[PDB]
Formats: structure tokens, sequence, C-alpha cells
């Protein structure tokens, strides 16, 4: 039975930006655990479907611990031992009780709290989930933590050269399927939509990643969804079954089809809304003392006056430090101002490498260059309602020009005339 002032229950990107937070704020030695069923420290998760699946100079542990994909120091396991913060790591909560403020660990050891921060992030949905027939068939895989990974890397070289297919597209479909292709595979993105990227990207941006992918070679499927995977002797998966009637072969199957907010252990206990544990401006649940950070919180977006649930990274981090603060100035008794978050969206294929920020609210323009056969592609778009830009993407650009769409998202400036924006996007972007 272990008793700790402040515990961080999950070990992800919150957990380390927290403990990031604490050490500033300054923490003591014997205050701060963090539990984890991860046999690792905080990592920067976006590297798992990137540089993790380089077929050279590759990601890999210690590298990837946080901070660093924020341009941070490197919080190594001897950073949190010499701060006297407490790993607590390979151990999995099955209870928790609010209450009574004990949490219980599967081999039913027990943890005790003052202050509980609940970054447990989210699970994947599974091809289980849909009833699909065959889908507990071997090298069918999902990406979530490290261990995930690499049983990815090891099916990559034992089926070198061969077929994959992706299930989903969304982030997970497009990083994965330009990974598999890549590393040498012939590979198929299957999913049910008309266009990839549903949850951010236009119909018009869309089309710029699809006609890129299938120049790179990937076969996409769109308008249906597997219904079965044939499976050999030994269990392992080898054909692809879809509704629209087609077959496809496969020696790997990648499953990028949502994520689901971890909050299961919480039911009862704290209010929830739009699927996650709902919370104040400052990350504080419906039970004092116990906070919710990073993917499994609805907080208010301040600048959208609305309750919203943010499942990315940068989110993540911000979050994970507004807690943090919030939680030092209740002991002192010093004020902290609401959490003031402008949603940034990112992702990479092969060369290409697009931000978004803001909303993506309104009707959309275009502007640059647009053509996926060009040189150098860089392009953008603006989400425009009433008369004024709420959202900017761009494709392609420079330090400069990604700090400048990120001031349109964030002041919102009016449009005079359109046909002026879509000549020149970004030398409007710079005047704001
Ligand atoms: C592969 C991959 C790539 C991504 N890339 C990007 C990207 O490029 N850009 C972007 O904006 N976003 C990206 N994201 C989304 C981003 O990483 C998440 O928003 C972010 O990780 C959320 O942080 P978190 O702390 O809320 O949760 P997570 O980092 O998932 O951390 C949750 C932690 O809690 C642990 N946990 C859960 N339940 C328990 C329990 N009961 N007991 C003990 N531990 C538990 C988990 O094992 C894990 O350590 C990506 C996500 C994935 C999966
Ligand atoms: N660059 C990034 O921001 C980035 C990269 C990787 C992962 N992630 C995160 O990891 C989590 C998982 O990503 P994800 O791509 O699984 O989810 P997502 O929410 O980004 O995309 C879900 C996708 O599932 C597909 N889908 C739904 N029903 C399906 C069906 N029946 N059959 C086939 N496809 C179906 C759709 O095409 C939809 O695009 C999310 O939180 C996501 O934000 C983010």
């Amino acid at each position: 039975e272990k008793h700790f002032k402040y515990v961080i229950l999950g070990g992800g990107v919150a957990a380390g930006y927290a403990a990031r937070e604490f050490a500033k704020q300054g923490v003591k030695p014997g205050e701060l655990a963090i539990i984890s069923k991860e046999a690792v420290a905080p990592y920067e998760r976006p590297a798992l479907s990137k540089g993790y699946l380089f077929p050279q100079n590759a990601a890999r542990l210690p590298g990837f611990h946080v901070c660093v994909g924020s341009g941070g120091e490197r919080l190594l396991p001897e950073w949190y031992s010499e701060k006297g913060i407490e790993l607590i790591l390979s151990t999995e909560i099955v209870k928790a009780d609010l209450a009574s403020k004990t949490l219980t660990s599967a081999v039913g050891a027990t943890f005790t709290y003052e202050i509980l921060i609940i970054a447990t992030g989210s699970s994947v949905i599974k091809l289980s989930d849909f009833g699909t027939q065959g889908a507990d068939s071997n090298n069918i895989l999902y990406l979530r933590e490290v261990d995930d990974a690499d049983k990815l890397v090891a099916a990559i070289q034992a089926k070198k050269g061969g077929k994959a297919v992706i299930v989903g597209g969304g982030y997970i479909g497009l990083e994965l399927s330009a990974a598999l292709k890549i590393n040498d595979f012939d590979v198929t993105m299957v999913f049910p939509e008309p266009w990839c990227m549903p949850r951010l990207f236009t119909a018009d941006i869309a089309a710029f990643y699809e006609s890129y992918y299938t120049n790179k070679g990937v076969k996409i499927v769109k308008g249906t969804v597997a219904v079965g995977f044939d499976a050999d002797a030994n269990g392992d998966v080898t054909a692809v079954n879809l509704k629209n009637g087609s077959v496809l072969e496969a020696d790997i199957v990648v499953v990028g089809v949502g994520g689901r907010p971890l909050t299961t252990l919480f039911k009862g206990q704290v209010a929830e809304e739009k699927g996650g544990i709902k919370t104040d401006a400052f990350f504080e649940t419906s039970v004092p003392g116990v906070y919710a950070v990073g993917d499994v919180a609805t907080f208010p977006m301040k600048m959208y006056n609305e309750l919203r649930r943010v499942e990315h990274v940068d989110h993540a981090r911000k979050s994970a430090e507004q807690a943090v603060k919030a939680i030092k100035g209740k002991e002192s008794g010093e004020s902290v101002v609401e959490y003031d978050y402008l949603p940034y969206f990112y992702s990479r294929s092969f060369d290409l490498g697009w931000q978004f920020y803001g909303d993506n609210v309104g009707d959309t323009i275009l502007f640059g260059d647009s053509d996926p056969t060009s040189a150098k592609p860089k392009f953008g778009s603006y989400w425009i309602k009433d008369g004024k830009v709420l959202g900017a993407f761009l494709e392609g650009g420079s330090p400069d020009e990604n700090k400048a769409i990120a001031k349109v998202a964030k002041t919102q400036p009016p449009v005079a005339n359109i046909e002026e924006l879509k000549k020149e996007g970004l030398q409007f972007a710079s005047k704001i």
C-alpha cells in the first residue's frame, strides 16, 4: 500500500508533460507518482506511426521520451528518480474508488492519493466491435502503444515485400498507408466514406492527398467496409473480404477505425459528456481534487464557447500543464487563468507535411498549388464563416508561414475580397 500526495494515472503524453510542469512548479521528492500499464517512461506517442516505422534511421526508445516532441528536454527514467518522482510501471489499474481515493492494480496492489490526475488517454476501436468475421486472425494489428509498434515492426520484417491492407481512412490510415509503402509493401487502404480524413479534410484537400498516394502506388477503395478475413491453418490472415464483393490478398492488415477515451474506471463516479469526463477550464472534474486531461477530457474551449473533447498531441501537452498550474494555484491562494486553447492538428505523409489551426467551419477556399505533381507542393485552405476566417490549413509551409496561419485562426480576421484571398493566401496571413 503506497500513498502519494499527487497521483497521475497513465504514463503517456499528458503524464510526462504534467511531470515536467510539477518539476517547474517545485514538486518535492516523495510527493508524485505516475502509474502506467506500459513498461517504459512517458514518450512522444506520435513517433509510433512515423519515425518508429522508418526502414532506416528509425526512432527508438529512449530517444523519443517526452518532452523532445515539442523541442523540450528529454525526461529519461533517471530524471524521475533524481526528482524523486516515482514511476510505477507495468501496473494496470482495474478499479478506482474516488470516495476512498484508492486505486487497485490487476495484481491487487493499492495506491491512495490526495490529488488524482486522470491521464488514461484512448484505446482503439477494434474490428470485433463491428462483428467482422475472422477479425482475431494473426497479423491483423492495431497501433496505440510502443508494444504495438514493436509487433508491427516485427511483421514488417517477417512479411518484407508482401501485401498490406490498411482498414480505415483517418489519421492512422493515412500515416500507416505511407509507412507500409515506404517499407516496400503493396498497400491498399479501405474505408466507407467518400474521401479520406472526414474528421478534418474537405473534399478538395482530400483529393490532393488521395492523388498523391495513388501516384505513389497506394490503392484506395472507398465506399465499402471489410466483412471478413480469410486465414490459413496457422490462423494467420491471408485475405480481406469486402462488402463490395472484392477480396484483397494480405500478409498484414493494420486497422485504424477510431479511438475511444479510456473512462471506464470512472463510470458513475464523475460527470461525462461528449464521450469524456467533463471538466472545467482548469481540468477539474465534478469530483474535487480529481482532474482529467488529454484525450479523456471534455472541457470548455474558450474561443468557440463550447465544450469539446480533443484527441491530439498539442492539447495533451498543454492540458497537462494547465491542470498542474491549477492544482498548484489552488494550494497557494494564487489565481490561474482559464485554459485558452487554439486547435493545432498536423500530419505527414511521404515528403509532405501539413498544419491546421482553428476550426473547420464555414465554406472553404484553396490557395497556392494544389497540383499533386508539382515540384514542391505548397497550398492551403481557409474556412470562412460570416465574413471572417475561422480555420486555416497549409501544406509545405515555412515556420513563418505556419505561424502566420495560426495567427489568422487565432484572430479571425474579416475577408474583404475573396479573389485577392485566393491569389496571395499567405500574403494575407502575413499582413495579419
Ligand atoms: C500512434 C499514434 C500517433 C499519433 N500521432 C499524433 C500526431 O502526429 N499529432 C497529434 O496531434 N496527435 C497524434 N496522436 C494522438 C496523440 O498521441 C494523443 O492525443 C495523445 O497521446 C494523448 O495523450 P494522453 O496522455 O491523453 O494519452 P496517451 O498518451 O494515450 O497516454 C495514456 C496512458 O495511460 C495508460 N493507461 C490507460 N489506462 C490505464 C490504466 N487503467 N492503468 C494504468 N495505465 C493506464 C496507457 O498505457 C498510456 O500510458 C497520435 C496517436 C497515436 C496513437
Ligand atoms: N497526426 C495525428 O493527429 C494523428 C496520427 C495518428 C493517430 N492519431 C490519433 O490516434 C487516434 C486513432 O486514429 P484513427 O485514425 O483510428 O481515428 P480517426 O478518428 O482519425 O479516424 C477514424 C477513421 O475510421 C474510418 N472508419 C470508420 N468506420 C470504418 C469502418 N467500418 N471500416 C473502415 N474504416 C472505418 C474512417 O475512415 C475514419 O476516417 C485518434 O485519436 C487520432 O486523433 C492522430
